[PDB]
């Protein structure tokens, strides 16, 4: 489809500019995700691809994009990102510096109680696997 193509390319183009913790960009990507749920899977793959491809510090900001979309838009993104969340998170964690790791850890903590709703942001399975991994990395308690 034409409109789909344009919207997806526009999403990717903006995402390429996420080289730092840009509030305007993250918020703009979240609004695009809210307004084009029909392109959700395209946005998910674009973000997961960026997290996997880009380098260390930039991987965090792409995860902040993923975080904003899930916390503010919710479904179907919370469902879609849940599938590769653990592998993506663990791989990123293993490839970034320790300061970035504390940021990934704080982000994970808020996924357990997003917006103080008392309901985990993602599939319980993904979050438990991430918690186990963090414990095995001396990064979460129950050491």
């Amino acid at each position: 489809d034409h409109d789909t193509e344009v919207i997806v390319k526009d999403f990717n183009s903006i995402l390429e500019e996420l080289t730092f913790n840009s509030r305007p960009i993250i918020t703009t990507l979240t609004k695009l995700a809210e307004e084009n749920i029909s392109c959700a899977q395209y946005f998910v793959d674009a973000i997961e691809s960026r997290i996997e491809k880009c380098m260390p510090k930039q991987k965090l900001y792409a995860f902040y994009a993923l975080d904003s979309i899930c916390k503010n838009v919710g479904s179907p993104y919370t469902i879609y990102f849940s599938r590769n969340l653990f592998n993506l998170y663990k791989r990123t964690y293993l490839l970034v510096d320790n300061t970035t790791r504390t940021k990934l850890i704080n982000m994970f903590k808020l996924w357990l109680n997003p917006n103080d709703t008392g309901l985990p942001l993602f599939e319980g399975s993904a979050l438990e696997k991430i918690e186990q991994f963090l414990i095995k990395a001396s990064a979460a308690a129950l050491e």
